[PDB]
């Protein structure tokens, strides 16, 4: 346990696993988004999920929307316990970038396993 232990790393191998089964037929969102996880005010991990060549990494690369939170905001989104919006609404998560792009992620939350 002698490197940081989020409860959101959780989340990113359970959408790394997702990846796994996407229909290369069927594409639906091909957008690349970046989430920075912060923990006690300070930012502790980056990672981008690029869906227009399917990947998913720890890294600090630039992204077409960014959203910044809290690990446990994280945990509670992609666990589908809280809704983004209201996250949003409730000023627990900062979106930069295209917006409107974030929202298509939503009907997705519950095929993550
Ligand atoms: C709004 C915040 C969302 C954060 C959690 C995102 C979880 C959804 C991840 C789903 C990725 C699967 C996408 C399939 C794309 C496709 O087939 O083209």
């Amino acid at each position: 346990g002698i490197r940081m232990s989020l409860k959101s790393d959780e989340v990113f191998a359970k959408i790394a696993k997702r990846l796994e089964s996407i229909d290369p037929a069927n594409r639906q969102v091909e957008h690349v988004y970046k989430f920075r996880i912060t923990q006690g005010g300070k930012v502790v991990k980056n990672w981008v999920m690029d869906l227009k060549n399917v990947k998913l990494v720890e890294s600090d690369d630039a992204a077409e929307a960014t959203l910044t939170m809290e690990d446990d905001i994280m945990f509670a989104i992609g666990t589908g316990a809280l809704p983004a919006k209201e996250a949003m609404a409730q000023d627990k998560m900062e979106v930069d970038g295209q917006v409107e792009l974030i929202f298509l992620l939503e009907p997705f939350i519950a095929s993550l396993k």
